[PDB]
């Protein structure tokens, strides 16, 4: 459960939150496939309630009503359609699933749902699975709301309803046993693994029991005994008993305090600096690399959801958010998830957003297609940050340099940093309130290179930086603290 199933040679995952998986096809034919994405994690692809009050919020999708593949991404067709293009240019998928819980307690009953199946959450009744009120953990939950109250409760977390979302008795066979069908036609169809969502809110032996009952991966497209990579949402930002580590036996396990550390230190707050991310990684008390799934920013937390945090950095913040993600697949510590956001009217009122709630770009509720614009951005309100040339050319430094070790690291005592990857790449950063001119030892062979922040190579030239390796690995950086794109790249396959 811990290996991720992508092709050889390619190293992370983009979260396209919301597309539509016509979309997400296209995409992965046009785009990922020749820059080098490892897959694609996508929004929860079974029927969900129809919420419209606020107007068809994103997390509408997390309030399941069956697990028929309907939703406002598309149909089962076309999700299968997805998922065999995409594997057949070597891009994988990976789906988002949301297993502790149906809707909410208080959702009136009818057909209000996206492939229009009718429930009735008061008595518990979901027809299309089916579930009864046999099949939730009213009677197991001990607080006098039903709903978790008490974080510092281990056994409330996972009996009782989060925020009221009715809590599925995953203790029970049959259950498990629905749970695992909807992911057994998954994995048949062609996934290559599942975020779980909500992992806190349930016990790690439930989710190992479900896990005993799944297939192998699709035996067209990966070798025989594959088993689907698993990562599992937990928020452990420390003070809870619930631990991050509880959760390793079933996969990779969400490591939240990375993206709130980096956030941090990228904004100088708290007086933190560069400088000291010389030991990145378990020195800063992270789970360990092998178990890490790791992000700037999630669907949750861009929007103040989930643990949110002042610190973290979103596309919102471009200038610093850039030279976060770029750090994070530069630095050899865990698996590499990049966010692929839409825009939506962020608007401040007594220090939150009120409009955190807002679903993406819609036409009457019918999501809207990704449209390309002529220079490779998005339109439609998309936002593609994986199409940013500084953040697509980070995704293949990581994986030129795949395997090689931390080294060459550089700094200046304060936000001027370097470091290399074996003989195979460099990165220099410059986030103090000065100029950083300086010789380095990058560690890479002689020549000229093309910075693949500010460039690309093609057809023998760069059409940005050039750095200039001598004999002995050194080379000149110069990078202006009024730098758009304050940092600088360089690996093998930019060598002229
Ligand atoms: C009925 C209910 O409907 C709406 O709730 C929505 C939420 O507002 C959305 O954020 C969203 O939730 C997703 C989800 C549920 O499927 C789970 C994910 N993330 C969770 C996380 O799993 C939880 O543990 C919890 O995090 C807490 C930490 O565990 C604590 O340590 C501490 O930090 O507090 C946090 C925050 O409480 O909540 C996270 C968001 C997943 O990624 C989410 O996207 O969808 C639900 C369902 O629609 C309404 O907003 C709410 O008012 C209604 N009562
Ligand atoms: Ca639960
Ligand atoms: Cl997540």
């Amino acid at each position: 459960q811990y290996s991720s199933n992508t092709q050889q040679g390619r190293t992370s995952i983009v979260h396209l939150f919301e597309w539509r998986w016509v979309d997400i096809a296209l995409e992965c034919e046009r785009y990922l496939a020749p820059k080098g994405f490892g897959g694609v994690q996508v929004s929860p692809p079974n029927e969900n309630v129809a919420i419209h009050n606020p107007f068809r919020p994103w997390w509408e999708r997390y309030q399941p009503v069956s697990y028929k593949l309907c939703t406002r991404s598309g149909n089962e067709d076309e999700f299968r359609n997805m998922v065999t293009r995409c594997n057949n240019v070597g891009v994988r998928i990976y789906v988002d699933a949301v297993i502790n819980h149906m809707c909410g307690n208080a959702v009136s009953a009818g057909t209000s749902s996206t492939c229009g199946s009718y429930f009735n959450p008061g008595s518990r009744d979901f027809p299309a699975v089916p579930y009864s009120g046999w099949d939730f953990n009213d009677g197991k939950c001990k607080t006098g709301s039903g709903d978790i109250e008490n974080y510092n409760d281990a056994t409330q977390v996972r009996d009782c309803r989060l925020s009221g979302l009715l809590d599925l008795a995953l203790g029970k066979d049959y259950v498990r046993s629905k749970i695992a069908e909807y992911m057994n036609h998954l994995i048949d169809i062609g996934v290559a693994g599942f975020r779980i969502d909500a992992s806190k809110h349930m016990w790690p032996g439930d989710i190992k029991a479900i896990l005993d009952k799944l297939h192998n991966l699709n035996s067209n497209w990966f070798p025989e005994g594959s088993k689907p990579f698993i990562y599992q949402e937990v928020i452990d930002l420390g003070g809870e008993p619930i631990k991050s580590s509880d959760y390793f036996g079933n996969g990779r396990v969400t490591e939240f305090k990375y993206g709130a550390k980096l956030g941090t230190v990228i904004r100088k707050w708290n007086g933190e600096k560069m400088s000291y991310l010389k030991n990145w990684g378990e020195g800063w008390g992270f789970m360990p690399s092998d178990r890490a799934l790791v992000f700037v920013d999630n669907h949750d937390n861009q929007r103040g959801h989930g643990a949110g945090g002042a610190s973290i950095l979103t596309f919102w913040d471009a200038r610093l958010y850039k030279m976060a993600v770029g750090f994070m697949l530069a630095h050899p510590y865990g698996f590499t998830r990049v966010m692929s956001s839409y825009r939506w009217p962020r608007y401040f009122e007594n220090g939150k957003d009120v409009n955190d709630w807002v679903g993406p770009p819609n036409d009457n509720g019918v999501t809207k297609e990704v449209t390309i614009n002529p220079d490779t951005t998005c339109g439609n309100d998309w936002v593609c940050e994986h199409r940013a040339r500084q953040i697509r050319n980070m995704v293949n430094f990581r994986n030129v340099v795949d395997g090689q070790p931390f080294t060459n690291w550089y700094d200046n005592g304060s936000n001027q940093v370097a470091f290399g990857r074996g003989n195979r790449g460099f990165i220099v950063f410059n986030n103090d309130d000065w100029t950083f001119s300086l010789t380095l030892q990058t560690g890479l062979p002689a020549g000229t290179y093309c910075d693949v922040i500010s460039g690309d190579k093609i057809n023998g030239n760069c059409t940005g930086i050039k750095i200039y390796v001598s004999d002995d690995g050194k080379a000149h950086f110069s990078i202006s603290n009024s730098a758009e794109d304050p940092f600088i790249a360089i690996h093998a396959e930019s060598k002229l």
